[PDB]
């Protein structure tokens, strides 16, 4: 098995005004998406040292008891209202993966999509502050550290289409993004469960099968344990892993708009018997947002494809992701 070309690219000028700067990552923004679809930003300003250690010590600490009161309903047919936020169980014996997601803060009782009850909205659940001090206050504080990054990246990728550097960030709000965080931890186990493992047709030993992410992009984050494979032409590549940077890609509504110009990576990840976090930020827009395709292939730019929005696209690409690749 080869490996992905995954270049570092430092996208701290995205965060400044240096517009000659922002061309050149927004170049290498875009050879790497026509690559395999892969980058990692670096010099990247936020402060990851604890994020895996915050997010194994809260499913560590967290007990059964508390994992059913904040259960989604996939795990607890009371929690109706719960299909995106609360916590995933794991299945001693048959499903090793654990994970809490949660969603924009500012969903609230007094937001409007939650007062209209509208699909993929939902008020986040949180543990017992004593029972995780600070978990709260860092898993929202995380949340809009990350949206400021992926909002610089978000310019990078509109600079590298050849559009206006807010063509993207502009639909990517605080008062309405459908982005989420999700904290997942993968145990060691002796002995792992088989029925936890699936194997590829190529043979190899996954925890996660192939798919194409349900997002604009992903702004992932990974403890130090090499994992992911991207699908080439030539096959599956492994994904060197990097303990400071983001691993970023596109997802499928890019895909869609951009007429496949950035396609989205299929990817799936490796079976590894060891304990090791994994925390994606998918840069959702709002319900109603609709970009406008465009197919940067052509000289007038046109394309015929239907401009989508975001929200339908999201509640249609989470339910096709759980009946292809099972419940989380
Ligand atoms: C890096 C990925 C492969 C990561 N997995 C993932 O990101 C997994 C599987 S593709 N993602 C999902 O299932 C979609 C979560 C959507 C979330 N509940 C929401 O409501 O917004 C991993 O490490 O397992
Ligand atoms: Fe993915």
């Amino acid at each position: 098995v080869s490996k992905a070309n995954v270049p570092k690219i430092d996208v701290s000028p995205l965060f400044g005004d240096d517009q000659a700067a922002k061309m050149r990552v927004a170049q290498q923004i875009d050879a790497a998406s026509r690559d395999t679809g892969f980058f990692y930003a670096v010099n990247h300003g936020i402060n990851v040292q604890r994020l895996s250690q915050k997010t194994k010590e809260f499913h560590m600490s967290i007990t059964p008891e508390e994992k059913w009161d904040l259960a989604i309903r996939a795990y607890n047919k009371e929690h109706q209202d719960q299909v995106r936020a609360g916590y995933y169980l794991s299945i001693p014996g048959k499903k090793a993966v654990e994970s809490f997601c949660y969603l924009n803060p500012n969903f609230t009782p007094d937001h409007p999509r939650i007062q209209a009850k509208t699909p993929t909205h939902e008020v986040n659940v949180w543990p017992d502050e004593t029972k995780h001090p600070g978990f709260q206050d860092f898993a929202e504080q995380y949340y809009w550290d990350v949206f400021g990054l992926s909002s610089a990246l978000l310019k990078g990728y509109a600079l590298a289409l050849g559009k206006e550097e807010n063509f993207f960030a502009r639909h990517f709000k605080p008062d309405d993004t459908l982005a989420s965080v999700v904290l997942i931890r993968y145990p060691y186990l002796d002995p792992y469960p088989e029925a936890a493992i699936k194997t590829a047709a190529d043979g190899t030993k996954l925890s996660f099968e192939w798919h194409e992410d349900v997002s604009l992009i992903t702004v992932l984050y990974q403890s130090n344990v090499q994992n992911l494979q991207v699908e080439t032409a030539a096959g599956y590549q492994d994904i060197e892993a990097d303990d400071t940077g983001y691993l970023i890609n596109c997802g499928s509504y890019m895909a869609h708009l951009t007429n496949n110009y950035y396609k989205a990576p299929i990817q799936r990840v490796k079976w590894v018997n060891a304990e090791r976090q994994s925390l994606p930020f998918f840069v959702n827009l709002g319900y109603d947002s609709v970009i406008d395709p465009f197919d940067p292939r052509e000289p007038n730019g046109k394309s015929d494809r239907e401009p989508l929005s975001y929200g339908d696209y999201l509640q249609n690409g989470l339910v096709s992701l759980i009946n292809k690749n099972g419940q989380t």
